[PDB]
DNA sequence: GAGCAGCCGAGCTGCAGCTCGGCTGCTC
DNA sequence: GAGCAGCCGAGCTGCAGCTCGGCTGCTC
DNA sequence: GAGCAGCCGAGCTGCAGCTC
DNA sequence: AGCTGCAGCTCGGCTGCTC
């Protein structure tokens, strides 16, 4: 057997088959890796080639659940047809129709198993493994149950101390987080996140094959796997929305040591633990959070945009951005995924993701006519922070508050943005997950700010009555999609909102023009789809494409006498004429406000208004988290400034004799009373909780004064350093003014900062994003 | 017509055919903002649109026609008739193979007036690709360049914007720009930017770009010459590329600039010498390495960004973050992937390898000999990391500061060649073709070089007098003979040609030949299937099985019964190879081709391995001169620069600070006091500086290492912790005079002394298999 | 009788698959 | 009048291919 | 609203700290 | 000499005023 991929083991097929294994790793990476660790003489029997093989899954196996039909269980042409599968099935000589119930039907087979040597990733072990032990429970479940189906287990952490040889090893990220926050220090610890099998160094390899067999487990029946499987993989998906609607739920450490002490996995606790996992870390990956409306790739790419750009925003190209986002935010996936979502996070063109993009893309960013497909590769085009944007809508003094990933160990991105408008309502998504699909449409601009300052405003005539429609959950005010870059007209029928194009008749020249397309409808795709129906491509004889770079104009040259045959074979509605039927100018602005907690998990919402009665208090308790800090450390700073006033204007006063040490001058200052003071906490407080800050800033040291420059004993700096003191109490003043404020701290900031962001988006908005 | 990759024009092959043109970009991006331009009401009839301009992809390199045609009527290589991107091309333009296009009807038979080369405005672009179209019309069809048929479309490389001025200048040649930066006095208020494609031009200037595209077609023209210049830059033989590269490109004069202008025609023979030639010398800096240190330009931007990253923390990265660091650092013009490879090949360490040291430390999978390093884990798996012992010994930090630099968009980048402390460029494995010219090299023996290096330096040794006596005569004393790290077998010279040996053993009783060791950078896996690949050989084998170790060769080789005596009939056994070396071709002929780069500029072609070290002595000896030097200056001014200050410390209480109200006002008195005024952040840091600028702005005067002393630089502890730092460095000083003064030249004990550094780390690496763990 | 392939550094690009639900074609 | 596949998006898993250039090897 | 200037803020080198 | 985690230094960016 030739199989592509495919390299035997020698005894496959032969007398000896059934002692024959057969690797499934991920790709031609992990390939060669297992190639490396197979071809030791130096192991003394770990395995060889003898008696081993290996065959590539290519990523993500199909899932054939989704893909058969029961008459006899029939397998439809896609699963038919998959190559990856017909590799597998021809090199094990399997039969599709035979149950392998009999032990002598199992010794046909041309290997003795199956071993998966998947990633340690949930994508590897949840759902690559998930998806093949799906497969085989599908077609020869007696396999499963005999041991056919086994699998390699690889630690997915290693974390090595500077004073031990042997490390201590992680088979999940939860062991790992969990176990990092209840340690003293890891400043003598480095944390090493293994992507792919691949990436294991030399030593490390030859110790995962000395004890290669101590690591293979082997997959087991029970009677609750069968519902599992359908649950996890079947075509029901309102069965994963029941299950993925809570943690997972983890092992006994009486169900640890069976499994390890006979290496024995039941199928359905990995479905519970390890497959499930996936699903949960696959929504967090592709549905939003509410908060700010983005996903962890995306948020990911507007922090590290931050570090990158807010000192410095010299334009970069796409691909060095994305290294600087996956280095310094800890990305553990793939480069030409992270790639593409920086691209597509700075498109702006009519219908586009985003109405306000995180960059200001330079070069071809792609048109509306192939929905942003046509984009440069990320090694032409670059991107640039939309500063004026972003630092009025991600205000840089909120992000030391937030809450923080912590991966390998190291500080990431924010848990969530809490921008001053509520950002997940006012631009446009649509892609899938597990068990949830997520698609939204951006709400006006004008609503968006209409609600939020009668929130805020205390002199808006609809404050009280806003707060009183919140507690209620009533809506008092419109929340209507937004009509920006948007020709064609909105309608309300019901409940449901629908967008419409443009046309024009010539009835002289024969001539349908279509000068508008419904919203977010790309135009290549929308002619492909005109002449894929024989219905209407009768009455066409061409379709002719004049639009614009960003405006439609499209040319429909009707058939001689077909007009009037069009209002018959169309009907005309009291919400659709015949034409807007004919040429499928209509379409239906269909919700799915799924998105993600801040503390986890799925939210259904019901509403616009939902989402964002559910942000204010965000945005609004942030502001007093704010306004709480900044007084902390005005307080501090002015102790600090003060003390060193007094110093200098007691300069030759205090060095009254010769001291020997750093040490004996501290003497001399605590004697005296100045403070002992943590000035690099004063200076940066950085991620320091108030609580945190008043209890390290006055427990420190007088460096203060011993790093004091000789130029800052000078008259004119030291009036320059007292006036500053004059700034810090006006505002201290200032500060503790707006945290008495109504009706709530901080209330006419966040209507100063809405200003902001409204002048930012206007200025984008003349500039096509550009701000040039 | 459908065909991959193309958008026709509304009127192709129609009534008005000949009024369409044909826009050949280098690819997807490059036609996805061409059709951004093609498609704008805002512009136009000033602009074109799709009504008359139809676009196709070129597909990066097109295939070059010249080296696939042969006369019996000239016949096409089949490889070319079934070239999917040229084949594209006849089809959307209806060309015909027998046919002249002589007459205006002939040519009106065609599906479009012309073709446009939308290429990319790098030497890749203009040059390379778009001289390899040139040469295609003129070999089938050169009545088409004459009749104006293959044109092209002109856009900016380089553009700089000024902070006060609206339209930016714009540059065609990264060195037209390069000699405008150099005559410039700050570029400050400028921002650069280079458009390595099409697609990189912003919106704003594509609408320009598109007024003017008509202005900015120009169409090429048929001499005389054109068609001896074809064959040299586009014919099979190399030895007219060999004669022509030895020069660099002659200018354009500006009467030949005007009239090309004014009517906006080109010659063919002009673009060649100017155009493709830029490439073709290009092409030569880039793949061809420097003698000095044995690394191309790739290469030494990933050393120097290596460097620069790691330098901070030796914690590893992955290889596509590394790569975008050393693509933004070191300003690298082109493709991510090119890049992403040479770093990963720059970290391989295996039996027969390109590297014996590499610069970096390879974490993951990063290949094997059996593979020839070609089951590397992709760039997102595996990291690197640098291998700093090495480094810091080869490279020695003090010299990179005054080594020459190229500046790349205005900006300081890699140096434009490293000396490091051995001959790199003698001491590895090397085989890569480039224009003109093939390059391989053998690494030689580290123990020979060590022994020729410290000869020469040591000036008590035997015998010191005797290799200079020879050098000067141009004779070789001691050997230089290849290396034998990682390679089990033998070697053997045979005339002028040096032979690697595999070994195998014989079991006459089992019937097989076991291959234990291949020929010096054969990998396995290839190997096992040129002798499955042939029927002579396989008549006497009946299977081949590879038990070999990760990097110990053990082939099985099971044979047929009784062809062990047809073997010994049937081959030959020449007193050099005994029938079963050449049965299983065991043996190799190590063929060297020591063409490199000169410093400044330029290939060079060597004839042995002595003449490099040869040359790369003087540079490596006036190096340490160099450096000595630079050390004396910045001594003597950092001990000026403490002893002022011990001096104020020490009369600061008299002259008290806290005194005087303005910062000028304070300078004022400490320089009527005879403080010196002082430079201070160029003694400090005197980084890139030369001694002639280093002593010219040493006493520009600041006063600023007074003003900025702590408070705590009034205690004990502290001013003897001055004295004693003075102390060193009076010492230091003194022991620079020595080594200034020493025979055979300055630096003579510090070069054996680092000669001694980077042998230590290479026995370390070899001791770890390049590991360090 | 050329052609195929190998290297490095460059110029361009291309697929398989998962998830969900609305629509539209298709099919019966 | 009622069934399937097909498509699509984001964010993921995993890969593939055509060229130039110089010389030497191999098979053919 | 755009120059001009001064000061702020954190990204990312510098320089102790602990070696070996 | 020689990392490397901290702290601290730098300068492009803001922020104020003025024209
Ligand atoms: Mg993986
Ligand atoms: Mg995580
Ligand atoms: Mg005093
Ligand atoms: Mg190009
Ligand atoms: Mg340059």
């Amino acid at each position: 057997v030739d199989v592509d991929k495919y390299t035997r083991a020698r005894n496959a097929g032969g007398k000896r088959a059934q002692d024959c294994m057969l690797l499934a790793a991920e790709g031609d990476s992990a390939l060669s890796l297992l190639r490396t660790g197979l071809t030791l003489g130096k192991s003394n029997p770990g395995p060889s080639f003898d008696f081993c093989g290996m065959i590539s899954l290519g990523g993500v196996i199909m899932n054939a659940c989704k893909k058969v039909t029961n008459i006899i269980m029939v397998r439809n042409e896609q699963l038919t047809n998959n190559k990856v599968l017909q590799g597998i099935v021809q090199v094990l000589g399997l039969d599709f129709n035979c149950h392998y119930k009999t032990q002598e039907e199992r010794a046909k087979l041309r290997y003795g198993c199956i071993v998966a040597c998947v990633d340690q990733d949930l994508d590897g072990c949840g759902k690559i493994l998930g998806l093949l032990l799906a497969y085989f429970h599908l077609f020869w479940p007696q396999l499963i149950i005999h041991g056919f189906v086994k699998r390699l287990l690889t630690p997915l952490i290693r974390v090595y101390e500077k004073g031990k040889t042997m490390p201590v090893e992680f088979y999940y990220e939860q062991e790992f987080d969990a176990w990092a926050k209840k340690q003293t220090s890891l400043v003598n610890h480095t944390v090493k996140y293994y992507k792919g099998l691949a990436a294991h160094d030399t030593h490390e390899v030859k110790s995962m094959f000395k004890h290669f067999d101590n690591m293979v487990y082997t997959f087991t029946l029970d009677d609750s796997a069968k519902e599992l499987f359908h649950i996890y993989f079947g075509g029901e998906s309102e069965l994963r929305k029941r299950e993925l609607c809570t943690g997972v739920v983890p092992l006994t450490e009486t169900q640890t040591q069976s499994i390890h002490s006979v290496r024995r996995i039941p199928c359905s606790l990995h479905l519970q633990v390890d497959t499930k996992a996936y699903k949960l870390d696959a929504i967090e990956r592709q549905i939003p959070n509410f908060l700010d409306g983005m996903t962890r790739a995306r948020r990911k790419i507007l922090a590290g945009g931050v570090k990158c750009f807010a000192s410095n925003n010299r334009e970069r190209k796409v691909f060095q951005f994305g290294g600087y986002v996956a280095d310094h935010m800890f990305y553990h996936h793939g480069d030409m995924s992270l790639n593409t979502s920086i691209i597509k996070a700075a498109q702006y063109y009519p219908g586009s993701s985003h109405l306000y993009p995180v960059f200001i893309g330079i070069g071809s960013f792609g048109s509306r006519h192939l929905g942003g497909k046509d984009a440069g590769s990320p090694r032409y085009i670059s991107v640039q922070l939309a500063s004026e944007f972003i630092k009025t809508m991600f205000p840089a003094e909120d992000s030391w508050l937030l809450p923080y990933v912590f991966e390998d160990g190291q500080r990431a991105e924010p848990e969530y943005y809490v921008p001053v408008l509520p950002l997940a309502i006012m631009e446009y998504g649509a892609n899938p997950s597990e068990g949830w699909k997520y698609t939204t449409w951006a709400r006006q601009l004008e609503d968006i700010l209409a609600l939020v300052r009668a929130y805020v405003d205390k002199d808006n005539p609809k404050h009280e009555l806003l707060h009183y429609a919140i507690k209620h959950k009533i809506t008092i005010l419109p929340l209507r999609p937004s009509n920006y870059n948007f020709k064609g007209h909105l309608k309300r029928f019901g409940q449901y909102y629908y967008s419409y194009g443009t046309y024009d008749i010539s009835e002289q020249r024969n001539i349908i023009t279509i000068t508008e397309l419904p919203l977010r409808v790309p135009t290549v795709a929308y002619i492909e789809s005109i002449k894929k129906s024989s219905n209407r491509m009768t009455f066409i004889e061409e379709i002719i494409d004049y639009s614009s770079s960003e405006t439609i104009e499209i040319l429909v040259k009707l058939k001689p006498n077909s007009l009037n045959r069009i209002v018959e074979e169309f009907k005309e509605t009291e919400e659709q004429d015949s034409i807007e039927n004919f040429l499928r100018l209509r379409n239906c602005l269909h919700s799915h406000l799924n998105f993600v907690k801040p503390k986890g998990g799925i939210i259904e919402f019901n509403s616009y208004y939902e989402i964002l009665y559910a942000w204010l208090p965000y945005r609004r308790e942030l502001y007093q988290k704010r306004l709480m800090r900044e007084h902390a450390v005005l307080k501090l700073r002015i102790i600090m400034e003060t003390a060193i006033v007094r110093y200098i204007n007691e300069s030759a006063e205090l060095n009254l004799s010769h001291y020997e040490d750093e040490k004996e001058a501290s003497r001399i200052l605590s004697e005296h009373g100045f403070p002992p003071l943590n000035h690099t906490l004063i200076i940066s407080p950085e991620f320091a909780s108030i609580e945190e800050l008043n209890q390290k800033a006055l427990q420190g040291c007088y460096t203060y004064i011993l790093s004091l420059q000789a130029r800052e004993l000078l008259i004119a700096a030291k009036t320059r350093r007292v006036e500053k003191i004059k700034k810090m109490q006006a505002r201290l003043d200032k500060v503790e003014q707006l945290l008495q404020e109504s009706p709530f701290p901080g209330a006419s900031v966040w209507l100063e900062e809405i200003d902001a962001v409204e002048k930012a988006i206007i200025k984008g908005r003349n500039t096509q994003w550009k701000f040039h």
